[PDB]
């Protein structure tokens, strides 16, 4: 494999087991304005969940089920780097979108375990399970492009890329390569992690491309409005550039549907140079350049 595979661990903690840990910090990320509320949360661990970059924990909430079952579990990409936001190796972190909204029968629907998470306060315990997956493991060139692609909370496991490529020191992984990430959201007040990534951007100017695509605030000189994949398209021939490249990792993670946008412009620029993106996606997928993890 071409990703950081070494030692893996999946589910050391199982529904009928789950690790216990305790809420550490609890902070909304989203302004005040922001039509939706979205929350950054560290929990303790003690230094036993072996998770890694680009791995999700199962959550289960706390509380009972029509059945008087647990919660089924639900997962969520984990925010942190390994070493953790403290830098101990003994917490992990979790970017959570409190789930509400209306059916069209005027019912309103609370997410169960969204609004379980964005509801906890400092030592309050929480039950997870994992660590889960390997699609999103970072590459193990440490010269690797990386090109970034997230909407809303898809952010997370590209906080836990970056924050290992840039404000840790591995005397084992130094990385030299474009790290390119591509956030879309639909108003600034949901601009998740703003600070720490123009952060990020100021320590390593050359090494680091951020850009934010805020739909409903931008909009492209021809005044369209600036989705992710339009954001994208003001870089089209760098991007496809990358795309040919051996050592270009594309990562999507977010909002299931993110992809027919992007596929809509990779398509056109494919295309013009006489390739079916179609094949070349399931080129790239099959070694390893297209990792995608979307809900
Ligand atoms: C691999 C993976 C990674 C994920 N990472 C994150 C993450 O980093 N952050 C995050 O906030 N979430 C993430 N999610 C989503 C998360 O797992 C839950 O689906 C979400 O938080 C809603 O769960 P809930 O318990 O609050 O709602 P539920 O109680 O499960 O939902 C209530 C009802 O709404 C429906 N419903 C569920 N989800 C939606 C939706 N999105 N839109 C409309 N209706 C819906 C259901 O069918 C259900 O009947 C991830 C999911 C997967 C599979």
């Amino acid at each position: 494999s071409k990703k950081q595979e070494e030692g893996l661990v999946t589910n050391k903690y199982k529904p009928k087991e789950p690790y216990v840990g305790r809420c550490l910090l609890n902070t909304r990320i989203t302004g005040d304005q922001a039509p939706g509320e979205t929350w950054h949360m560290v929990f303790s661990t003690e230094g036993e969940v072996p998770y890694r970059e680009g791995q999700s924990i199962g959550v289960i909430a706390d509380g009972e089920d029509k059945n008087g079952k647990p919660h089924k579990l639900r997962l969520y990409s984990i925010a942190s780097s390994a070493l953790g936001d403290f830098g101990d190796s003994k917490t992990v972190s979790l970017c959570v979108k409190r789930l509400v909204y209306t059916n069209d029968q005027g019912e309103v629907v609370k997410g169960v375990c969204s609004n379980f998470l964005c509801d906890l306060k400092p030592g309050a315990e929480v039950k997870i399970t994992g660590p889960v997956g390997k699609e999103m493991l970072m590459p193990k060139d440490p010269n690797a492009t990386i090109i970034m692609l997230a909407t809303g909370t898809g952010i997370a496991p590209f906080r836990s890329f970056l924050w290992k490529m840039f404000f840790e020191e591995h005397e084992d992984y130094k990385y030299t390569g474009l790290a390119w990430l591509f956030l879309g959201v639909p108003t600034s007040d949901t601009l998740l992690y703003k600070e720490e990534l123009e952060k990020m951007k100021e320590m390593a100017p050359d090494n680091f491309r951020l850009d934010f695509a805020v739909s409903r605030e931008q909009t492209n000189a021809a005044g369209e409005k600036m989705y992710i994949q339009t954001r994208m398209a003001e870089y089209k021939e760098e991007l496809w550039e990358l795309l040919k490249k051996d050592n270009t990792y594309v990562y999507m993670c977010g909002l299931k549907g993110m992809e027919k946008g992007i596929d809509d412009i990779m398509l056109d620029l494919a295309a013009k140079d006489g390739i079916n993106w179609l094949d070349y996606k399931k080129q790239l997928k099959k070694s390893e350049q297209w990792n995608v993890e979307v809900y």
